[PDB]
C-alpha cells in the first residue's frame, strides 16, 4: 500500500493518482466493510496503548476539496475510539485575533500532547491553498511558507510527534455529484454555502495548489499519502490501514 | 428521569439513593444492552443535529468517587458519537498557573461552544469536594462557592448551554472490588495511584461533601441526576436515557439556507 | 474623595455627576500635576510590592464613551509602572470564536493572576452597553446579565481579586471637541472610524445604558467610581488617588 | 555600535566580548543617563507609532546569567512606554502541560501580535541552555534544536516580526556581588533562590552553552547582540540605542483613513 506515500524527491505529479483507483484492495465494498471493521478494532486497541503509554503524540492531517470526505473520514475511521484520547481541531476562516499573529500560531496551539491523537480537519496547509488560489497574500509571501511548514513539521517530529498527512483525492465530476446531493438532502443542505460554487469554479487552481503543496512538503518525517477517495468504502479502509500500520510501527507498551 | 432528578428544594438526602437500584428498567442486563444500543443510535443522530444547527451548547458533568464509572460512561455512552462534535475536558490536580487565578478560570476555558457537546470528567465541583473533605480551606471560603457555582451555571444556561450533571453513585464495597480489579489488571494498573487509598479512609466525608454539593447546586437550569452505578449496564442505559430525552426536548432543526 | 464611589443602594443617578467637577482637588492643573507625580511614584512602588508578594490579583476596569479618556488614563496613570507586572486587555468587537461561547468566556480568560495588575480597556460591561443600545440581543437576554456580572465579580473578589471599576464621565460637547481634534491631528486620525459618528448619534441611549449598568453592578466588593473626566489633569489625579489608596489598604509585605 | 551584532558566519567567540567594555559611549554614568532619557522619549514615540500603524510585530528576547540584568533592562529601557502596546512574557520552569507538547508550544503562544512589542524574559533559548547544561535531554535531541530555532525565527520574521535578541553579558565576579546584594536587600531577597547557587557552580558550562546557542542562531533576520552588562548604565543605554535604531529603520507611518 506504499504506492500512496509521496516520496520526498520533489517529483510528485497529481495526474498519476486516479480518484477511482481501488487497486490496493482485492475485492469490493462488502469485503472492504469487513476489513475496515477489523482495522477499526485494531485502531481502538492501538489508541488504548497510545493513551496509557503516554509518550507519543499522533497528528493526523486531513485535506481535501470541498465534499472530498474530511468529515466522513473522521466519523467512520475513528468510530468507537475512546473520546478521551481523540480530539478534532477544525480550521476555518481566520479571525482578526488569529490573523494578528503568524499563520502557524493558531495551528501550533492545537497540536497533540503526549498520549493524544489529534485530527486536523483542514490545517496550516490552508495557508498555501485558499491563500494562494484567492491571492490573499502575494506569491513572494506564500512561496516562503513551504519551507516554514517543512521545518515546523520537522520540529514536531523531532520532538515526538508521529505525523500522517492525508490528501483525500476526489475527481471534479464526483465533487459535482456530491455538492448536488448536499443541496438535495434536507439533513445536509446546511453544509452548503454560496461560496462553495466560487471554490468549485477555481477547481483547476486548487488542484495545482495541492500538487505544489504536496510536492514541497512530503518528507520522510511527515509524509503525504494521496488517497483515491471517490469510493468512501475504499477511502475509509485505506486511511485506517495506513494509520494502523503507522501506530503498530511505534511498538507501544502499557507502562510497567 | 423524575425519580433520579434532584429537585431544587434543598432537601436532597443521598441515603435515599441505593447504588444497587435498577427499578427504572424492567428486563435485566441483556435487555438493557439492546435498549442502550437503540438509545446510542438516537444519541448519534441528535449529536449530528446539534452540530448542524450550531446554536445549542451541551455540557455533561460527570462526578463520582474513584472507580465510580466516569471513564467507562464516556467510553460506552458516547460510543460512535462523531469526534468532530464531542470533546472531553478532564480536570485533575490544579497546576501553579491554574491556582494563580480563581478556581473557575480553568473550568470556564473548557465550556462547550455552539454546536458542541462537552463532557467534564471531574469539574468545578472538585473545588467544593477535596478542600471541604480535607479542610484545606476554612468553611468561610468553600461555603461561598456553592453560590458562585449556581450563578456561573445560571450565566452559562441563560447564554445557551444545556447542562446535565451526573453523580455516578457506587457503594464503598463496590469501590473496594473495583480498585482491587484495577490493580490485578495489567492493562488497568497504570491508572492506579497511592493517593486513591488515602481518599478511601475519607469515604464518609466525601459522601457528605457530595450530598451537600448536590443539595446546594441542583437547580431547574442545571439539574443533578443521581445514577445508581454499581451495575454498569444500568448506569450506561440511564445516563443515555436522560441525555437523549434532554437533547430531544431542545427540538433542534436542521438549518435550511 | 468618597463622593465618587457609587454606593450599593441601587439609587445611582448619572445627572448628579458633573463632567466638569474638580471639587476633590483645590490647587488647579499645575498643583495636580505635581500631586499626580507623587501618586505615580507611590503606585510604581506598590506594583513592585504586589508582584514580589505574589498573592493579590488587581483588576482595573475602564469604561467611557468614545474619546472619554480610556487610552490616556492607561498612558498617564501607569506611566513608569514595571511592564512585567502590568498588563492591558482591550475588548473590541467579538470574533466568531468568542461569540461561540458565553460573553464572559473571553473576559474570564484575561483576569489578573496572583501578583499581577490587569487593566480592562472596555470589558464585560460592553455586553450590557453596545448590546443594549444597538439591540444586538432582546431586552430579556441583556437584562439577565446584570446579575451574571454581579455574581462573576463576587466570585473573583471572594477568590482574591481587588476590583476597581472607573466610569470616565465626559459631556456630549466635550466628546464633539475631542472627536474633531482626533480628525484634525494627523497623528490621531487613525483612531477615527465612521462607526464612531453612529455611537455619537445614540449618546442619550448610551448614557441611560451606563446609568443602568452602574446602578445594577456597583457593589461593596466591586465598586464603580464616576470620574469627572472633561479635565484630563483631574481625571488622571483622581483615578491615581483612588488606585493608590486601594493598593495601600492591602498592606502588602515583601516575602521573607 | 555594529561591533555588538553577532554576524551570521558561525564564527562567534564569547571571549572577544568583555563585560566591562563601555567603548561605544564617550562618557560615563551621568552623561549616559541623559543620553538614555533622550532615547527613551524616542522609544515612547516609536511605540505609539508601532501601535497606531498596527502592522509590525516586535519581539525583544532577553537572555543572561542569573542577576545578569533581565528584570532591570525591562524596568529601565521600557520606562514610560505605553502598557497598551508593551507586554512581557516570562518563561520559567516548564509545567507538565508545557512538557506534554514540543518546547516551542508555550513560546509560540506568547509571540507579539500586530502593533505590539513583546519582551521575552528568558525564552525558547532555555531549551538549548539549562537543558544542555543539566542534560535534561541527550545531545542527540537538543543539538537538533538550533535548526528548529533558526527556522521558527525565520517563519516569524517572514510573517512580519522584527526580532532583536540581547545577551546581557556579565562577568562571574560581577554575578557574585549581585547575588550577595540580592541576599542582603530585604526588598530583593524574595528573588533569591537556593538553586541559583547550583547554576552559578556551572558558570563555565553555561558560558559554553551561550556561545554555542549564539553562534548557531545569530542570523540576518534574527540577530543576537552581545551587551557588556557589568555597568547597568551602559547596558540600558546600548539596548535602548539598538532598539530605537531598529524601530526607526522600519519607517512606520501613521495610517490616514479615507
Amino acid at each position: 500500500m506504499k504506492k500512496y506515500r509521496v516520496q520526498p524527491d520533489g517529483r510528485f505529479e497529481l495526474k498519476r493518482f486516479d480518484p477511482d483507483d481501488t487497486s490496493a484492495f482485492e475485492g469490493g465494498k462488502q469485503a472492504a466493510l469487513e476489513a475496515l471493521a477489523v482495522l477499526n478494532r485494531r485502531l481502538e486497541k492501538l489508541q488504548e496503548l497510545l493513551y496509557a503509554e503516554g509518550q507519543h503524540k499522533v497528528l493526523v492531517v486531513l485535506q481535501a476539496m470541498d465534499a472530498g470526505g474530511k468529515d466522513g473520514t473522521i466519523r467512520v475511521v475513528f468510530d468507537g475510539v475512546n473520546p478521551s484520547g481523540v480530539r478534532v481541531a477544525s480550521f476555518g476562516v481566520p479571525t482578526e485575533q488569529e490573523l494578528a499573529r503568524d499563520y502557524l500560531w493558531r495551528v501550533h496551539q492545537q497540536v497533540p500532547r503526549k498520549g493524544e491523537l489529534v485530527i486536523f480537519n483542514r490545517s496550516h496547509y490552508e495557508d498555501v491553498l485558499v491563500v494562494r488560489v484567492k491571492n490573499l497574500v502575494p506569491q513572494q509571501v506564500w512561496q516562503k511558507r513551504y519551507r516554514h511548514i517543512r521545518e515546523f513539521e520537522r520540529m514536531l517530529a523531532d520532538e515526538g510527534t508521529t505525523i500522517l498527512k492525508f490528501f483525500l483525492h476526489i475527481s471534479k465530476d464526483e465533487q459535482r455529484q456530491r455538492l448536488q446531493e448536499r443541496l438535495d438532502n434536507p439533513e445536509k443542505r446546511w453544509k452548503f454555502r454560496m461560496g462553495d460554487l466560487e471554490d468549485r469554479r477555481l477547481w483547476d487552481r486548487y488542484q495545482e495548489a495541492y500538487e505544489a503543496a504536496i510536492r514541497e512538503t512530503s518528507t520522510e518525517y511527515a509524509p503525504w499519502y494521496v488517497i483515491p477517495a471517490n469510493k468512501n468504502w475504499y477511502r475509509n479502509w485505506l486511511v485506517s490501514h495506513i494509520l494502523v500500520e503507522t501506530l503498530e510501527g511505534l511498538a507501544m507498551q502499557y507502562p510497567q
